[PDB]
């Protein structure tokens, strides 16, 4: 039943490209019913949403990595807009039913995340990732995720990520959508790049935003179960359990490589030069900076 749906050119919702299996009944996420005490993982796809949640998680069972093998993480911490309909509940249905508090992922941009989520003050950690890696790791996940519409080739997969014709739109818009919006709301905002250099440094900073104290053994061993290899290898955040139907993971692994700069080993010397001056011209005018090697 949610074939036809698959592997279906993106959808539209408020002006934003959609995945189209998302995109049908969206009053579901307009109106959705969030509570105070709820924490969104907000990213552009690809940005570290995965990594975030796990330490998030992990953070709120105290430490624990024996309670966060309980369940894989799509369900223990359900994205917002998800649907396969009639193979599953909807992300929505699913949150409806957990208890506070709750953890939202999603990647809608800022303004289209539900305006319930704005008015009841939700904490957000948003994550960034530099756009060249994101888009090195979209079109892989593309050719893996039967949701998707199928990317083509490299170079025009390129031209369509820096239009922002993929789903959830313009990387641009999207990283520095958040970074204002934190000026009216408790928004961390967080950086891939930064996780990479110092996960202890970035785990610390997500436990006192969501007012958590760590002992020093729990964040060792937070920092030790979130490693990129920690999670490749962990079935609970691998998406091995996702079935082989929806993400056929020998094309391309859900936990690739997992590193800065793998955008030297796809861009060209040409698709390079000419994204760092598209760059320079979009990211013109705000402060907000993302490396691509650390
Ligand atoms: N622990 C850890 N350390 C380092 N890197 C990690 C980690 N967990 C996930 N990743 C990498 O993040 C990419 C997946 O991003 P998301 O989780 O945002 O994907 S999604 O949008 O939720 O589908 C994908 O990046 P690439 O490997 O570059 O494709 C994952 O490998
Ligand atoms: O893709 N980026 O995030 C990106 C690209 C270029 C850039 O700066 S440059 O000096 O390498 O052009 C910084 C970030
Ligand atoms: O996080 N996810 O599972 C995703 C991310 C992007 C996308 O286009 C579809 C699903
Ligand atoms: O839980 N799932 O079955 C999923 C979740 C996300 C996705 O992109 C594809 C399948």
């Amino acid at each position: 039943t949610v074939d036809r749906y698959l592997r279906q050119p993106w959808s539209v919702v408020h002006g934003i490209p959609m995945v189209c299996a998302f995109a049908p009944n969206w009053e579901r996420v307009d109106n959705f019913q969030s509570r105070p005490e709820d924490i969104v993982v907000a990213t552009f796809p690809k940005s570290g949403t995965t990594w975030v949640s796990e330490i998030v998680d992990m953070i709120l069972q105290g430490g624990d990595p024996e309670k966060c093998k309980r369940d894989a993480i799509v369900n223990r911490v359900p994205m917002l807009e998800f649907a396969a309909p009639g193979e599953m509940p909807t992300g929505s249905e699913v949150l409806a039913t957990m208890p506070s508090p709750r953890v939202v992922k999603s990647h809608l941009p800022a303004h289209i995340l539900p305006k319930s989520f704005w008015d009841n003050g939700c904490k957000i950690i948003y994550v960034g990732r530099n756009a060249k890696d994101v888009a090195v790791s979209f079109y892989h996940f593309d050719l893996m995720n039967k949701f998707e519409q199928h990317p083509g080739t490299w170079d025009q997969y390129l031209e369509a990520f820096m239009a922002g014709k993929v789903a959830y739109g313009s990387w641009f818009d999207h990283v520095r959508g958040y970074w204002e919006r934190r000026q009216e709301h408790p928004i961390l905002y967080l950086f891939y790049e930064d996780m990479k250099e110092d996960l202890r440094r970035e785990i610390t900073k997500v436990a006192q935003f969501l007012g958590q104290e760590l002992t020093e053994v729990a964040l060792d061993a937070i920092a030790h179960h979130t490693s990129f290899e920690a999670m490749r290898d962990n079935p609970s955040t691998n998406y091995s359990t996702v079935p082989s139907h929806l993400m056929d993971h020998g094309v391309s692994p859900f936990m690739r490589k997992g590193i800065t700069g793998d955008w030297k080993n796809h861009f060209t010397v040409a698709q390079n030069a000419h994204f760092d001056q598209y760059y320079a011209q979009k990211m013109a005018g705000t402060d907000l900076r993302f490396r691509t090697e650390i």
